[PDB]
């Protein structure tokens, strides 16, 4: 029933790097979903206590959300822009697996994820 701590998003141990593909994912497509009217559920963990959902982290496993993605890009814990868009998509799929089609929140993380696939869609190459 109670929280898990949040995904890492510090560790000395990990290497990182500073890449054109991870500065536009913070740059246009974190800002671009962040100011979407629909970003607010997602731009924190899932609080199970507060929504009294105590099986949400039986279900999800592998929690992802913009806020934890924000915090990883803006500390620069990513090495490639790959690892970043992973984080994106298993927010997403979380939410189509937890909730049941039709649900406000599918709707919701359906208008951010196609907001998304357009921004990936531009993702430029590699400098
Ligand atoms: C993502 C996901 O799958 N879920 C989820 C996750 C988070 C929340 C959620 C998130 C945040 C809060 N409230 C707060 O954090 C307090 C501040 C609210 C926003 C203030 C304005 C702001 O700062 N905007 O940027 C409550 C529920 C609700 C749902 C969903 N519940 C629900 O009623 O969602 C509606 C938004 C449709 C259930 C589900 C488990």
């Amino acid at each position: 029933s109670m929280n898990p701590p949040p995904p890492e998003t510090s560790n000395p141990n990990k290497p990182k790097r500073q890449t054109n593909q991870l500065q536009y994912l913070l740059r246009v497509v974190l800002k671009t979903l962040w100011k979407h009217q629909f970003a607010w559920p997602f731009q924190q963990p899932v609080d199970a206590v507060k929504l009294n959902l105590p099986d949400y982290y039986k279900i999800i496993k592998t929690p992802m959300d913009m806020g934890t993605i924000k915090k990883r890009l803006e500390n620069n814990y990513y090495w490639n822009a790959q690892e970043c868009i992973q984080d994106f998509n298993t927010m997403f799929t979380n939410c189509y697996i937890y909730n049941k089609p039709g649900d406000d929140i599918v709707l919701m993380a359906e208008a951010l994820e196609k907001l998304f696939l357009q921004k990936i869609n531009e993702l430029p190459t590699e400098e």
